């Protein structure tokens, strides 16, 4: 029945998730100064103030808030009360966006798209809150992929973060990460005139295919090419997201299909689960196998999710460089921090789009793939992996995962958080100061290695797209040259201030305070302490600690929601712990 | 197998259809002055000249052409020869568009979309040329729906005319008109707060539903609402294109589904065929039933194919007005020309999009429907119906339908064409002069009534969207007020010059000449003769014949392809037959 496809859309659960998204919208938009709530007096929850939002058409939102560090608006969702001209009304996230549309500054051309992203985020939220779920306590001790597929929030700062625009109602149940439906990849023969292969210096295409597909499947694919009168030597075998084949490649790449530059070989035998990034897949049929990342022409969280052939060309070289650098560094060796290498890549160039468009465009990015190192092969017996996003997880009953994980560990909050900070933040600090090396260290890019509830180290993924060496003097292999970047002095610490402090820790301390684990100031003292101890241990780079000052009175900050909608100072929470040598 | 979905994409058929689309591109772009072919000398076909297109990157296209009336480039497809820097290359329609991209003036933002429309037009062409088809001779005598689903060309002027962007590979085989796959409508209960119903003054919702669904199905739908604790009196029942439910309504209208303002009742029992407009459906389960036209959010030929709730409100009133006008006119009564009434309509207003966007937008147009009068109920026993597009039909073997139809009729070309002109053009002339009433009279809007191969009269559809009364002094019911329009004096004859002469007859005379039925000048003499005889018979409107001069030296003309790509004089082929009274 066509109705079953949205059976998760029911009035009561819809109201629940709209209330939660209005809370996030009020909090994040206020943080970015899109909203300026008016203080009414003490709030209806102890330690909170009562705030009001008055809109020009008679809508009024009253709520409780605590303004924490970095202008962070901590709001209890049940405290929010909407009245339209004095009459109480249900919280409606889409109405809220419309009511503040003058303040948002969306182009009238882009507003309906933003609205659809909000609606789709809500529909997913309804599905996620209504599905069979593990509670916080069980999830804290679950296996890697169970944790991965059980995440609810998405990116903690972006309001319209889970749109997946392009997935129809049936696509959702087959391909959305939270649906946890096994997926088989589509395999295609691609002509070498269009497809470019790259890999690590000690790998080749044959060895990759031998590990990934196996000789039997490879043999069959080649024999199927010969059978239809083609030369296997003229082709590589390349995986695609099945949605991408049906929706994009079969149609938009029709001339290549017709000319047999692309030949559809059908579904692989092995099954995968879509990861939180949607277009990346973990193999659930066999152990030790690489993730497969694919081009997927859906709009999610600011971007179409294709994969660039130009980027693919240098991806393995960039990863090899960074891996070697990390492996040769004795501080990093002792810490355990490391990357998951994008070991091989395939880019299919569409010369029609390339001839037509000189500029950067998603149209060039519809058909690429890469293979990423499996982290389970890197850890000790008994250890387990969890997406760092899990530390922010709150289950549909309102129970936080973090205190459960800390309880399970047997350690005090302080000791646990010190271990976490030295596993996650300190290596980022070291990579910055010692190597000018920066990543994108948000919850979906960081995998924590957990030992009896305790983070013992961290893995970073999403390397070649996001990483930079901030020193044009670095000597790189030609293929890896785009890694080198040069950023103004004022913005060098962007990845720590914006991506770690504002993008992740800001949300973490709300959880810490709500669950009574730790006051925000204690957390920031601890963070400052780890930074200062690192700097003390490596005094020879004082020039850099002074020039790029983590203890500056004000921090770099970004307005992520403003940036998405488009296409003052923020005091630094560790400034008061500034060490003497600065 | 995922490969079967594009089994129609094979090298040889791909080359065939690309050659045909390059012919159309060269002809239409040249007609609009986007191209200016250089004459080399006499052509390689008798009566043709040889022309060259030189592009700045070494591509050269030589071809034979005859420049007919209205700067019409008649080109034999096999005469076209592409050389890239002296080396012969296959004709590739997408490459051709790219090669002339400087001349087209596409925004760099809109070019990739245009390219996709070209590619999808080609993929459809490949399917259409490769499918099981009737030959021209059989099609000339086939039933209405067989003719409808067997059309190949599409709009004869637009190069990128059959994109259907949004239909994936599987959607194509289920929903494209040429796939001729029976479709069942999706039925939804829609809340009266959002859904507005309109119909003819002597109809009501209950009688419409009684005729269309029947009491049994209506009863069941209402009982299903009550069963789930809703009041049937709060809802109408409304049909949708199933693609629209899965891709747009279930997701983008999620808040309404969640709030139960939209309730999916499932597929209807009756089966339909998609007409050439894609979103309009003819009932193939029962006789006498109305067409159902639906909102479908795909991009085709310049426009997203939704259906406006604002337009729906006055649609039946506009149709009732025009029908009554035609019925009261004794000239039209004697001729037989008439409209197929859009008798009832339903518009679902999405108040989120309406609150957010003040301007005209496709987002407001995603959920509407109307019902259109069935023409089979209006004709005599033994007569048959055919889309006027059929007169331009050429089968995959290169055989034209028109000479077969004329041969079947027993009449000479001249006599046959005189009957056709008096069935089609003369009533348009009368409607203009006597009533200031204009339509959009292209091949897909006109249905010919055929009697033993002879057109005896014509039906016009697509009324409320396209028609105007060009006289603000007309007294209309309030609901029908938007019918009245006021156009500058110089552009009043647009619908005849642009839509009939340039848009349809221009293509017709190529067929007439190619098939040796009639020289173009004989055709234009005949047309002029029908016009002059009409004017002679109604001398009292001479003021209007002088003011809006069908015999002016130059005609109104439009560059349709330029207009689509964006978002000199053209001599009038009947100017030399100007009657004495002008
Ligand atoms: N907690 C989270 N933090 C950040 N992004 C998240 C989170 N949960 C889900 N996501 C989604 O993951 C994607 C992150 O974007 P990013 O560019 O980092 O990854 P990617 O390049 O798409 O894939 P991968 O990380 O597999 O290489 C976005 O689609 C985002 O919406
Ligand atoms: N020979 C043809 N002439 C004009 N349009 C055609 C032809 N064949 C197919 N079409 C398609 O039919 C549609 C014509 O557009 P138009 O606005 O006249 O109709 P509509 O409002 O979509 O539907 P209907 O005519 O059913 O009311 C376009 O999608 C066009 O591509
Ligand atoms: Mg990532
Ligand atoms: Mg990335
Ligand atoms: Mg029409
Ligand atoms: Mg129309």
């Amino acid at each position: 029945h066509p109705a079953e496809i949205v059976a998760h859309l029911q009035p009561e659960i819809w109201n629940k998730v709209n209330r939660l998204l209005v809370r996030k919208a009020i909090s994040e938009y206020a943080h970015e100064w899109l909203l300026e709530p008016q203080r009414l007096g003490p709030g209806e929850t102890p330690g909170f103030e009562r705030f009001r939002l008055t809109l020009a058409d008679g809508a009024q939102y009253d709520f409780d808030a605590q303004v924490m560090a970095m202008r962070h608006w901590r709001i209890p969702p049940e405290s929010i009360v909407k009245t339209v001209a004095g009459v109480p009304a249900p919280l409606d996230a889409l109405q809220f966006v419309i009511e503040i549309r003058d303040k948002l500054g969306l182009p009238v051309d882009r507003l309906p798209i933003y609205m659809d992203e909000i609606t789709s985020t809500l529909h997913g939220s309804a599905y996620k809150h209504g599905r069979t779920t593990l509670g916080a306590a069980a999830l804290a001790r679950a296996d890697y992929q169970t944790i991965e597929t059980s995440m609810i929030e998405g990116h903690p700062s972006f309001v319209a973060n889970n749109g997946r625009l392009g997935f129809d109602a049936e696509d959702y149940h087959g391909y959305a990460p939270e649906a946890a439906t096994p997926v088989r990849l589509m395999w295609l023969a691609v002509h070498k005139d269009n497809a470019h292969f790259s890999c690590l210096s000690d790998m080749d295409y044959d060895s990759l295919m031998s590990e990934e597909l196996g000789e039997s499947a490879v043999t069959d694919f080649a024999a199927r090419l010969r059978e239809q009168g083609l030369h296997p030597a003229d082709y590589y075998f390349m995986p695609a997201h099945p949605w991408q084949w049906f929706n994009k490649l079969s149609l938009a790449f029709a001339p290549y299909v017709a000319q047999r530059k692309i030949v559809c070989l059908g579904y692989g035998e092995e099954q995968y689960l879509a990861q939180q990034s949607i277009r990346t897949f973990f193999n659930i049929s066999r152990p030790g196998k690489r993730y497969v990342k694919t081009s997927l022409s859906i709009l999610n969280m600011g971007f179409m999710r294709g994969l660039s052939p130009y980027y693919m060309a240098g991806t393995p070289a960039i990863n090899e460089y960074i891996h070697d650098l990390i492996s040769a560094d004795p501080w990093l060796r002792a810490n355990g921090f490391r990357i998951l290498r994008e070991v091989a890549s395939m880019g299919f160039r569409n010369y029609y789009y390339e001839a037509a468009i000189d500029t950067d465009t998603p149209y060039k990015k519809m058909f690429s793939a890469l293979w990423r190192e499996n982290p389970l092969t890197l850890i000790a017996p008994g250890q387990n992996l969890m997406t760092m996003a899990a530390l922010l997880h709150v289950d549909p009953q309102g129970r936080a995962l973090l205190p459960e994980l800390i309880q399970a560990s047997g350690l005090d909050a302080g000791t646990w958080l010190e271990r976490y900070v030295d596993a996650y933040l300190t290596p980022l600090i070291h990579c910055f100061y010692a190597h000018d090396l920066v990543f994108m260290p948000h919850g979906e890019n960081v995998i924590l290695v957990i030992q009896d509830g305790v983070p013992v180290r961290a893995f970073m993924k999403d390397i070649a797209e996001e990483s930079s060496i901030l020193n044009p003097q670095v000597r790189l292999p030609q293929a890896a040259q785009r890694l080198a970047a040069d950023v103004p002095e004022a913005y060098k610490l962007l990845t720590i201030f914006v991506d770690v402090f504002e993008g992740y820790f800001r949300h973490l301390t709300q959880i810490l305070v709500e669950t009574e684990l730790m006051p925000e100031h204690d957390f920031w003292r601890l963070v400052a302490g780890r930074i200062a101890a690192y700097q003390q241990a490596h005094p020879q780079r004082l020039d850099k600690y002074r020039r790029y000052d983590l203890f500056a009175p004000d921090m770099i900050h970004s307005c992520l929601n403003r940036l998405q909608l488009a296409n003052p100072n923020l005091p630094n929470p560790i400034a008061c712990f500034r060490p003497s040598w600065l």
